[PDB]
């Protein structure tokens, strides 16, 4: 019997096509028409934070769409444009690129093997992070295994058979970038230099047991082998340092230091080291939402999803969805490497949607919503190190914009970002003015969840203060009654001026802001005011914790108190602008709800009137049309949970699975966008534990779809690990762990208590 959770599998062979459309037969496409549709829905991903593959397993052929997180076109992009493509130069924005493909054409003898076999299954086992394939043919049981090893820093494949000498396959390497491919001995090497100057090189090392190996052309033929281990190594010359012009040691020199050593190891030792390392991150969080009926839990993932759309009652599938997001984050974000982009690190497009880049409008943030609460804190370091490394480029583009100039005609202090960012300090497309403030929330929350004072002083606080310096220069002061208020560049009408009657002189507002996705360009947009208030408050807290800059922090506290705050509209909704406009109930964005999540300003415990207004705004929002996005469901899940609506929050988990989830459990915008997989981790975490409103809140509101369950290993602010179970309407077995003894205010079962922490194990 198959596992009811933590296992994504299918009894149907994956559709195997070349990414180049003209290279496939019509039969090879299956039900699809485009090779990008095949890639996003059929592949199973593996990764170790730097190298990964989307796996397409079939009895006759196998495709591994390879990736290295640093393979990027483009460059500094001084013009601030959004041009990309595989030939984008240093003057263009660029995009994440596919490293290549490994095609395995299995053979019986000298003829191709059968395409249909018996009892075929392909599986991605989240319990050990291994892609597994199994089938039978002519009385022989074949088995394949694949994973991305962190300790070995390579991809490891292994093909076995129940009878000796029954493995034969042809290994070839495909490239969409015109790479120079050559096969000599037992290694296929492909390499190239992008138009922007970055060098890359990959190597496929073939290590069979028995049989004969031959390198004919640019392929390698294995015949009548007992088994076969394959090692895939990929490097670029990228270095996350602007001072070195983003160039480090050559990829060939790096591969010469470990690639052959990994291929010389015994496969059982590589797999043992991978499983041990992988479980050290995956097993940190265990969760159980209930039991699914065995008739449903035995279905393969594509059929189980179709069953979910008709009957969305599958707690074990939702646990798989939750853990899959943790799996994907740990497989694409590690300290020392680049952060996860729009698609984690998996991409076969030469020209991807939105350049598969770093979108700071929400996607990159969402990618790391579950990093802290789901106990993957070191994955968050990739984002902070990246924001710090990209900062010199952001200062260049920010200071070059005269629209940011201060009142004295001088360039602005600090920096902010455009909507899109690459890995060379380049910024693309429109300006995202409060974007750097959003990064500062992530910068702070990493300290808030770990208590790492060294991190706060050495890296976090210097970045936060600089981002504060930008807003000290850019903030605009309004007179009494909002004298200088401007909307769309023009003064307020007589009716609009009535909403500004209570505006006190000296009020600070973000000038000429924009509430994401609609509305006029207008001062004091709630979205911007909430982000800046969160930035000033967290920076003042960091200064106090560090005992630093007492005079400046005292001044920033003054400015914080003068920032235009939230208002409740005449209809009871939380206002989105300083102008009490009619609620945009048909809109898919709730940008003025940032203060509820991921911001920490509005809460039912501390601000009950504002929280009721925010709940009204969300209640009047629909879940149809363009609201069915990969990023809408997880944001709305966390919002409903923080407003005390566990049932409404669970309905957004159902919506993500019903309308924006592919048969391989990857979330789709459309097309495939991993922000849904990432963000739903943070959303479900808020349904279980909240630690932002002055203490621990254990399951603040019940979830009728989860009548009985338990969780272990969730993280709370203050570096506290939380374990508990629940049955009926009550929570029991609450255990709090920390490195040092602590007493926390804990709200549980509708009662406010204080609890002591136990020693962490």
């Amino acid at each position: 019997k198959p596992s009811a959770s933590n296992l994504i599998w299918s009894d149907e062979p994956a559709v195997v096509v070349y990414p180049q459309e003209d290279k496939n037969s019509e039969g090879s496409f299956g039900k699809y028409r485009k090779p990008a549709s095949v890639w996003e829905a059929e592949g199973y991903p593996i990764g170790n934070g730097r190298v990964g593959a989307m796996i397409f397993s079939a009895p006759g052929r196998e495709r591994l769409a390879l990736n290295e997180i640093s393979l990027w076109s483009g460059g500094a992009n001084p013009g601030g444009g959004y041009g990309y493509g595989p030939d984008a130069g240093t003057n263009q924005f660029g995009n994440y690129l596919p490293f290549g493909d490994l095609f395995v054409d299995f053979k019986k003898g000298d003829q191709p093997a059968s395409l249909s076999v018996e009892d075929f299954t392909r599986s991605l086992d989240l319990r050990d992070g291994i892609h597994k394939v199994n089938y039978k043919a002519d009385g022989v049981t074949y088995d394949r295994e694949a994973f991305s090893s962190t300790p070995a820093n390579v991809l490891v494949l292994n093909y076995k058979a129940s009878k000796p000498g029954q493995f034969s396959a042809d290994f070839s390497v495909n490239s969409q970038l015109g790479a120079d491919i050559s096969a000599k001995g037992s290694v296929i090497t492909w390499k190239g230099m992008l138009k922007n100057g970055m060098n890359y090189e990959g190597r496929v090392l073939i290590r069979p047991k028995g049989g004969t190996l031959s390198a004919s052309g640019d392929k390698i033929s294995v015949k009548n082998a007992d088994s076969c281990m394959v090692v895939i190594a990929m490097e670029t010359d990228y270095l996350m340092d602007y001072k070195k012009d983003w160039k480090g040691e050559s990829p060939s020199r790096k591969l010469d230091r470990y690639a052959a050593k990994a291929a010389s190891a015994d496969y059982a030792a590589l797999k043992q080291a991978h499983i041990s390392q992988y479980k050290s991150m995956f097993d940190r969080v265990k969760v159980n939402f209930g039991k699914t009926e065995e008739d449903v839990a035995k279905l393969p993932t594509p059929k189980r999803l179709e069953a979910y759309k008709k009957n969305p009652a599958d707690p074990d599938l939702e646990e798989t969805m939750f853990q899959f997001g943790r799996y994907l984050l740990l497989s694409s974000s590690r300290p020392g490497t680049l952060p996860a982009n729009l698609q984690g690190l998996w991409n076969d497009y030469v020209k991807p949607p939105w350049a598969c880049d770093y979108h700071n409008n929400i996607n990159v943030q969402m990618a790391y919503w579950g990093a802290e609460p789901a106990n993957l804190s070191e994955c968050h370091e990739a984002l902070v190190n990246y924001v710090e490394a990209m900062a010199p480029g952001c200062r260049d583009a920010s200071q070059a914009n005269k629209g940011f100039n201060t009142k004295d005609g001088k360039p602005v202090r600090g920096w902010t970002v455009r909507t899109s960012q690459n890995i060379f300090g380049g910024n693309g497309w429109q300006w995202n003015i409060p974007g750097a403030a959003w990064y500062a929330l992530h910068i702070w929350e990493h300290y808030a969840f770990t208590g790492d004072r060294k991190y706060l002083e050495k890296q976090a606080y210097p970045l936060m203060k600089e981002i504060c310096h930008f807003w000290e220069d850019h903030l605009k002061e309004l007179g009494a009654g909002g004298e200088g208020f401007k909307t769309n560049g023009k003064d307020p009408s007589e009716e609009e001026k009535k909403d500004l009657a209570d505006v006190k002189a000296g009020t600070l507002v973000a000038p000429n802001g924009w509430s994401p996705a609609h509305g006029p360009r207008e001062d004091g947009v709630m979205h911007d005011q909430q982000l800046i208030a969160e930035l000033f408050s967290n920076t003042i807290k960091a200064a106090r914790i560090l005992g630093k800059d007492a005079a400046w922090a005292k001044s920033l506290e003054g400015k914080l108190k003068r920032l235009a705050g939230n208002k409740i509209g005449k209809e009871g909704n939380l206002q989105e602008w300083m102008i009490d406009r009619i609620p945009k109930t048909d809109h898919r964005h709730t940008s003025h709800l940032f203060a509820v999540f991921p911001g920490n300003q509005i809460s039912k415990l501390k601000t009950p009137k504002l929280a009721e207004a925010a709940r009204l705004s969300l209640e009047w929002r629909g879940t149809t049309g363009d609201s069915r996005r990969s990023w809408t469901w997880p944001w709305r899940t966390a919002l409903w949970a923080r407003l005390g609506e566990g049932n409404k929050a669970h309905e957004m988990v159902q919506g993500l699975l019903k309308f924006n989830t592919l048969p391989n459990m990857l979330t789709t915008h459309p097309p495939m966008q991993m922000d849904g997989n990432f963000g739903i981790v943070g959303g479900i975490c808020e349904m279980l534990v909240q630690s932002h409103a002055g203490g621990l809140d254990i399951m603040p509101s019940p979830v009728e779809a989860w009548p009985e369950g338990s969780v272990k290993g969730l993280k709370a602010r203050g570096n506290v690990t939380v374990d508990f179970s629940w049955k009926d309407g009550k929570v029991s077995n609450v255990k709090l762990y920390s490195a040092q003894p602590k007493v926390l205010p804990v709200r549980v079962n509708g009662k406010m208590t204080r609890m002591k922490t136990l020693p962490l194990k």
